[PDB]
């Protein structure tokens, strides 16, 4: 499934090095993460809780604060932030 990133989503994927405009929900999760490992935004102690108040991450999801164990979760926060080609 080919996806379009919506102008937030994208600005935080470039940041990471992302340089395309349509992408597979594996490159956007792969670089959504690696954005969440460079900055740390997870927590030392419970390393699947992950810490976006304030950030670009939180504006993007609504959220301040989710679980990586959470598939679905995660899924839907996403999908409101692109469009499916
Ligand atoms: C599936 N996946 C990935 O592809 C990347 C891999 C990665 C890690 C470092 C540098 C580049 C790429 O991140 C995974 C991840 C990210 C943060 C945490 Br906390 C756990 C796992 C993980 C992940 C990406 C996005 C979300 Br939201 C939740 C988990």
């Amino acid at each position: 499934t080919l996806v379009r990133p919506k102008p937030l989503l994208l600005k935080l994927l470039k940041s990471v090095g992302a340089q395309k405009d349509t992408y597979t929900m594996k490159e956007v999760l792969f670089y959504l993460g690696q954005y969440i490992m460079t900055k740390r935004l997870y927590d030392e102690k419970q390393q699947h809780i992950v810490y976006c108040s304030n950030d670009l991450l939180g504006d993007l999801f609504g959220v301040p604060s989710f679980s990586v164990k959470e598939h679905r979760k995660i899924y839907t926060m996403i999908y409101r932030n692109l469009v499916v080609v």
